[PDB]
Formats: structure tokens, sequence, C-alpha cells
């Protein structure tokens, strides 16, 4: 196609960074965090976007991020809402490691959560979505770090499990492409902070 | 680790320019493609890499933009060649098209030249190569575009078929790193140009 899908993390929270998992809780935006949204938005203008749809997250740090970034967001949806982590909520990665000393959100998904199979579902229904728009313009989702590893991770028809292989700092982009006919990963961790 | 393995694509030349595939062929770097390399180092300085060992093509267009970035040469070996080409050196993929319809370097391999298990080798080998000196330092491949995304795709552990997933344009930077244990790419397509 001549369009591209581009993602976009919300930015720093309290609890971003201390490394704790936020899903459905309602985290604000840090001092820094409305900065970084801010300079984000700079960095969408010189990426010269083709008349774009902005899909965002229901959470107010995402909805914040679009506003502070200066876009217009066209749909919210719970779509793009970030890994549902049940039990795990506000728990960091080692702490859940004291109990699951393997775990990996990819592999193991969360109790009382979403499981693999259901962001995988998910991610698959929000690129069909962006494949839609794409016909004709180009594609901005405004989302979280897992989810949007997860959109990337099955843009490019890998098995989630691969959502660990990318990383998606705060405030960051990635975006999604073609290269002779392939769909393809073109940019990671952008940043404009 | 503590520290990362970045990656560097020469510039624009003529042939890149075309979408000719370029092997062992000595292509010149264009004016354009001499200031791309000097924006990249312009870069790669606020990176702020840990004093760096950095590793080299042979080919002039590399050697050329390790130069023009500012960047003083460790090692220099055909470890970081592109992909031998053979027959297809000089052709473009729709060229290829005509004879080979679904033909892609990354599941095809090139006749009278690399075959993908060789470059998975050769890649791997590259990634074993890094992973001895970021015990004590950060890593920089100046190469080129599949050779580098053949390495980045070993760096994250995939099938060297999934190449094909990433992008690397000219003068571009990618970054890989570890993220909970696991070895991950952090930036893709970074420019300064």
């Amino acid at each position: 196609r001549n369009h591209r899908l581009l993602l976009l993390r919300h930015g720093e929270t309290a609890w971003s960074t201390l490394g704790r998992h936020t899903g459905g809780t309602e985290v604000e935006l840090t001092d820094t965090g409305r900065t970084q949204a801010e300079l984000a938005g700079q960095l969408l203008g010189e990426l010269e976007l083709d008349d774009p749809i902005v899909i965002c997250s229901p959470r107010r740090r995402t909805l914040d991020t679009a506003k502070l970034a200066g876009l217009t967001v066209n749909e919210v949806t719970g779509l793009l809402a970030e890994w549902d982590y049940g039990s795990y909520e506000g728990l960091t990665t080692p702490q859940i490691r004291e109990s699951e000393p393997d775990w990996l959100v990819w592999t193991h998904g969360c109790p009382a959560g979403e499981s693999v199979a259901q962001v995988n579902d998910r991610a698959d229904s929000a690129v069909a979505l962006a494949l839609e728009h794409m016909s004709s313009r180009d594609v901005l989702f405004v989302s979280h770090g897992h989810f949007s590893r997860a959109v990337i991770t099955r843009w490019v028809q890998l098995p989630l499990a691969e959502g660990s292989r990318f990383a998606m700092p705060t405030a960051s982009i990635g975006i999604c492409g073609f290269e002779h006919g392939v769909r393809q990963l073109a940019v990671l961790g952008l940043t404009g902070h």
C-alpha cells in the first residue's frame, strides 16, 4: 500500500517510572509526561502524514497525550486499551517474578485478566481496522506499551510471544509499512524528547 | 547486559537509489550519501556510547561512511559484508521477479552467491562477536541493508526468513539491547537526515 500505520505510546506516569504494570487503572501523566507528549506531536508534525485518522485508547493518560500532541482524535475505543493485568495490576516484573520466576506477559498472560489468546485477537482486530483506512489514508494509534507491541508483532505476522523482542518506551513512536509486498516494521523507538 | 549493539547502514549510492542489489561491487557514495553519513555521526554523538568498538564492512562505501561519520574503525572484516548476490548482482527486485515471481532474498537466497544458511551462520557469528565485547563496552557495526537486518533478526532469535519484516534505509541506525533478560530490538529506522 502507499500508506503507513503509526503507533504512539502515551507519556510517563508515576507508575511507569517505577516499572509498575498499569492496565485499567487511571494514572495521570507526570509533568515530564506532558512534555513528552508535547514533543511527540512536534515529531509527528514532520512525518508528513496523509490526512491521518487517529484512534485512541480510553485511558486519560492516552487521551491527554493526544491532546497535548496537538492531535484531533477520530475514534476512542477500548480496542487500543492496555493489556488487562488482572491480579498483577500495579506489580513490577521482579515482584511478579517472586511468584512466577520465568514470567513474561507475552508467554504467560495475567491471572484474572487477559490471556495471550485474547490479546492476540484484539491485536489482529486492530491491524484489520488499520488496513481498512490505509486504503486511502495514514493511520495513527495512540495506545500503550504492551498492546502497541502486540499490534506491531501482529503487523509483521509473528506469534504474539515475540512481543518481548520489541521495545516501546513512553512517548515513543513505531511505524509499520511494506517493502516489496511484505508487511514490515519501518521505525521503532523513535523519540522526540 | 548493561551495553548495546548499534548498527549503521552506509549512505546512499547511485545503485541504492535505483533499488539495485549491491554486494561485492564497489559503488561510491553519492554527495547525498556523504551528507547522510555526516549527519549519522552527528546523531551517534548524542547516543552517549560507552567506549565503542567499531567494526566495519570492507566495502569503500562503508569505510567512507565511518570516516565521514567521524568514527575511528577498530576492525575491518568481511564478516559484515553485504549478502553475496551472485548472479543477481545489479538486479532490482522486480527484475528478479520476472524470473522468480515470489523471490525474497530472505527465503530464496541468490544463485551463485550466498544461501540463506550461509548468511544465517555469518549473522550468528557477528552476534557472537558483539556479545564478547558488550561485556565491557558498546558495539557498533557499520554494514549493509540486508546483512544488518540479518544481524538484528538473529539478535532477536528469529529465523532469518524474518529479515523481511525489518526496514533498514541508507544511513539509518538500529539498536539492539535487552529487557528483563531478553535480547530485544530497541531502535529501528533512526535517521539523522
